[PDB]
């Protein structure tokens, strides 16, 4: 048993985009380091169905590149929008005690939003890994747009896990106007720009209880022309991939560093990767 254990996490709201080949960066691999646990989550579309058949090179290239550095996955679960992956290397796991569970969440008759939580067990301590998918225009057990359900929460468990995760685009939006917020992009006033963002109203509401985000340093995650760092000013500016986390056994996690990807242009969202230090 460790006394400390690094977690990275990505989302990225990838739409209709395939998965890049260029991995190691998008895992914050590419600086030698070696996290314990990945865990991967996108949101978009067709990803059951998988028309464009990209399923088979999604599989191919991220085993190949995590297999090598001893990673199992764990699970990956998809339905129409949502995907999540979580690996953790092979050394940590005793199969007797991993107890591995997923849970799919849907909320609306067409399955397109609600959410997923993958969890398991690793020297006594349990992790839980969620990600959610919200539409505007959904009625829901909360009354509102962001993603979030009670079920995808861990937390308010009986029995609550001992490190908690949440990533992927909460339908969490910039509430001002576009001059405005772009305005403070320009200026780099990322805390007075993120005065207006709706986490705190959801939190007010009584979502994400809780739930911490690490320092948000970057500018807005979206909306981007792809291919360039230029805003697409037809939506204000907002951070839609978000990671928060929580213990619920007054477990130390502490971020490291919390980042968009900006060399990942290919979609109108910029990745966000995490990197955690959790004390068991
Ligand atoms: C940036 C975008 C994407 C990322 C990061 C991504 C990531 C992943 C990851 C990490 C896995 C698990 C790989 C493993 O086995 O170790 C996976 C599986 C899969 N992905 Fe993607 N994916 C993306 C886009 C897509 C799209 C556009 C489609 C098609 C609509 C798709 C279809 C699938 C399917 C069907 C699987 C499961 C296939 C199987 O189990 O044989 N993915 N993806």
């Amino acid at each position: 048993p460790p006394a400390q254990l690094s977690v990275h996490t990505v989302s990225w709201n990838s739409g209709h985009e395939r998965a890049p080949t260029n991995l190691e960066e998008l895992l914050g691999l590419n600086s030698g380091e070696t996290p314990d646990v990945i865990a991967v989550a996108v949101q978009g579309f067709g990803f059951q169905t998988d028309k464009p058949q990209q399923g088979p090179a999604c599989v191919k290239n991220f085993q190949s590149l995590l297999t090598s550095k001893g990673y199992t996955k764990l699970k990956n679960t998809i339905t129409e929008t949502m995907g999540l992956t979580v690996y953790c290397l092979e050394k940590h796991l005793d199969q007797n005690t991993l107890k591995n569970e997923t849970i799919i969440v849907t909320v609306d008759d067409q399955k397109k939003s609600g959410g997923i939580v993958t969890s398991f067990t690793i020297y006594n301590k349990r992790f839980s890994f969620t990600t959610s998918r919200m539409s505007d225009e959904d009625v829901t057990s909360t009354n509102t747009k962001y993603a979030y359900d009670t079920r995808l929460d861990y937390s308010k468990k009986d029995d609550p896990s001992d490190f908690l995760f949440w990533i992927g685009d909460l339908n969490v939006r910039v509430e001002t106007n576009a001059t405005h917020a772009k305005s403070l992009v320009d200026q780099n006033n990322i805390d007075g720009l993120m005065a207006f963002d709706q986490l705190k109203k959801a939190k007010e509401q009584k979502l994400f209880d809780g739930w911490t985000e690490p320092q948000v340093t970057f500018k807005p995650t979206y909306k981007f022309k792809p291919n360039t760092d230029e805003y697409d000013l037809s939506a204000t500016p907002s951070w839609t991939d978000r990671a928060l986390y929580k213990s619920g056994t007054g477990k130390t996690i502490q971020p490291l560093s919390y980042n968009s990807l900006t060399n990942y242009k290919q979609t109108e969202h910029r990745p966000v990767l995490a990197k955690f230090r959790v004390t068991l």
